[PDB]
């Protein structure tokens, strides 16, 4: 007479499958036969056996909200256990999106797009999960929309989108795209000092964890040069030379992250 299986436990419930879990009986075994069967008479009833080193076991190819009885039998030879029993109840159906594609990226939001199978929606959830261990944005989207824009996000980041369709309580799988928002612009150029041949220039940091930034200059009738060598991050001022006196030069001030550009930050001043 053998031990029946201990411990059983569901760790996943889908709208096609269930996933269980035990502890062994301290013995050794033939095999499993795990029987699950819909609670009314309203379909197939399945029946697996298994090895008998087996600890748990995914049962696939369930009709979609249906209440099933499982069964777990442990087996040596001609010797059968007493079951080890739960009940499972299986979700609504619920597929995941289809085609999901980011379609805009900007310094504090990011636009995304996706189909669906013609199917019953209640809602979708996204979750977006930045690259810097900082905490997830997490949202909730109403059943029509094919369009969302996520937004209050942090510039120059990256982030790992899951976009789940919901079903009442249905979750389906989530689908994952990537995308970063842009580096968001230095600020507030400010002219400090200016000489016939210089300027020097002064500007506020962005928010992106940055690598550098390029400086670029520029006279009427001609294409503009950058400041040599690039001002690494940390510096806030930046000298300019070799310039002609009595002459309006215009000023591009770009973050770098890598190879990634800002926006200029733009400014004018003469001589």
């Amino acid at each position: 007479a053998i031990p029946a299986p201990t411990d059983l436990k569901f760790t996943q419930v889908t709208p096609t499958s269930l996933s269980a879990q035990w502890t062994p009986p301290n013995v050794q075994l033939t095999g499993y036969r795990v029987r699950v069967t819909p609670k009314e008479k309203t379909g197939p009833m399945k029946e697996i056996n298994l090895a008998p080193d087996s600890s748990s076991v995914v049962v696939s190819g369930l009709m979609v909200a249906t209440k099933y009885e499982v069964s777990v039998y442990a087996l040596k030879d001609t010797l059968t256990s007493r079951p080890a029993q739960g009940v499972v109840t299986t979700l609504e159906n619920v597929s995941p999106p289809r085609r999901a594609r980011v379609t805009d990226a900007t310094e504090t939001t990011i636009t995304i797009s996706w189909r669906t199978k013609t199917e019953t929606i209640t809602g979708f959830q996204v979750d977006a999960v930045p690259a810097n261990g900082q905490t997830p944005i997490q949202r909730t989207i109403k059943p029509d929309v094919r369009s969302y824009t996520i937004t209050g996000l942090q510039p120059g980041t990256d982030y790992k989108i899951y976009l789940y369709t919901l079903n009442d309580n249905a979750r389906s799988s989530p689908v994952v795209i990537d995308a970063s928002t842009a580096i968001d612009a230095p600020s507030n150029l400010r002219f400090l000092a200016t000489t016939p041949n210089s300027l020097l220039v002064s500007w506020q940091p962005p928010r992106a964890r940055i690598t550098g930034y390029i400086i670029k200059y520029e006279k009427p009738g001609s294409p503009p040069r950058e400041v040599v060598p690039r001002p690494r991050p940390g510096v806030t001022e930046a000298t300019i030379t070799g310039l002609e006196p009595g002459t309006e030069y215009t000023i591009y001030v770009i973050a770098l992250k890598n190879n990634q550009k800002s926006e200029p930050l733009i400014g004018r001043k003469k001589t």
